[PDB]
């Protein structure tokens, strides 16, 4: 199944953030309306963070997260959990390589702001 | 029910990271085994991340996550979301006011790191 | 936090089924816009299914789950979970007494079905 | 990555619940330590509940759900949520055909029981 899609209501301001626990570099770029809107790269074993941003969800409230490792797209995990019926939390886990612990980079989605 | 309460594997490292959505300033404090293993403090309606930080879960894998605003405590949401069967998240939600929007401090808890 | 509440896409169909795992008789209540949808009753201590039925959103996609014992209130621990951007699971759990095991009624709603 | 698999404390009671959303007749299995523990089958666009079992997840703990409809697997989408840190839902969605509702057949794993 396809991860690391979400649909936010239309021009939501959301914060997304993400780290990374590899040997290899990470990329993770965010689109919203399939278009790139934010990239973010950097590694670490420590769970740096190497990118955090908050964007518009725009017209179409489309969101996606894609993550490479030297060019190659990791596999992805992801689900959205809600809180109190209220709070947002759109979360994805990647793996870059062999060891399965889907950690490569993590990227949390959260909305709303304010 | 308890919330913002979450059982960790024993003596693993985690990251915890926490975001602001608040005209009031967050004070927003991590416990491992009913100690404080570290204090994060911001204002701002902007998601900015306040604290970030990689912790043990000690002995007891006991983790909890109170946030207090002008000394008062707000009230918390809480889950945790394991993601093929790997990657945790235990997340925590906060109201410090009576809009119930639970966002005015967000704790997001990952593990496994590395 | 409000718990056992739920906005739901309006005019959608939806599964809602209720378990027990308590030495009382359990009373499972749905409301649709604040109104009776349908109503569970019985006793189990190893997760019977009291209750399953399918109900429509209406047009307030207003939802909320009660769960009492002898008229008492339990309460109530709740949320909702997103898989692939599709398939919603809301999710109670609550207590009716001491033992904090959050499992005396539990109430699985899920959609889309079809 | 791996989905449809879970861990659960070795020795665990737990229920499994299987609901069809689909015009093909769903076969769902539950394994426990890689051994078949249930089976269930039916065809429903209702979410009728093909089956509900109750088991124990063993000395291993491991516990997995698969899903195929006229002899070939669906594709499975899964996730687990702790909610008050007590009460576990292992949630699974599989897909069956094009439409991608992943609702064709639903498997809700809950613990703890009693
Ligand atoms: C070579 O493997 C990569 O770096 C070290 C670990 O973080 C692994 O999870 C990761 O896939
Ligand atoms: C005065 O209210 C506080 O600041 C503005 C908003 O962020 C509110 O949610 C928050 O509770
Ligand atoms: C009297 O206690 C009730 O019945 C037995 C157990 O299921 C308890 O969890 C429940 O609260
Ligand atoms: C032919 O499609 C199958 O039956 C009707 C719908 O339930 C579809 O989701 C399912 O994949
Ligand atoms: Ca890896
Ligand atoms: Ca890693
Ligand atoms: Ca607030
Ligand atoms: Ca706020
Ligand atoms: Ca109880
Ligand atoms: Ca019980
Ligand atoms: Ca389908
Ligand atoms: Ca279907």
């Amino acid at each position: 199944a396809t991860q690391g899609v979400f649909t936010l209501p239309a021009n939501t301001r959301f914060g997304v953030t993400a780290f990374a626990n590899s040997s290899g570099t990470q990329t993770v770029n965010v689109l919203v309306n399939n278009e790139t809107a934010a990239t973010f790269s950097g590694q670490s074993t420590n769970n740096a963070v190497i990118g955090t941003q908050v964007l518009n969800s725009g017209s179409s409230g489309k969101v996606q997260v894609q993550v490479s490792v030297n060019g190659r797209p990791s596999d992805l995990v992801s689900a959205q959990v809600i809180l109190t019926n209220e709070l947002n939390f759109a979360l994805v886990g990647s793996e870059d390589g062999t060891d399965n612990d889907y950690n490569d980079a993590v990227v949390v989605i959260n909305w709303p702001l304010g």
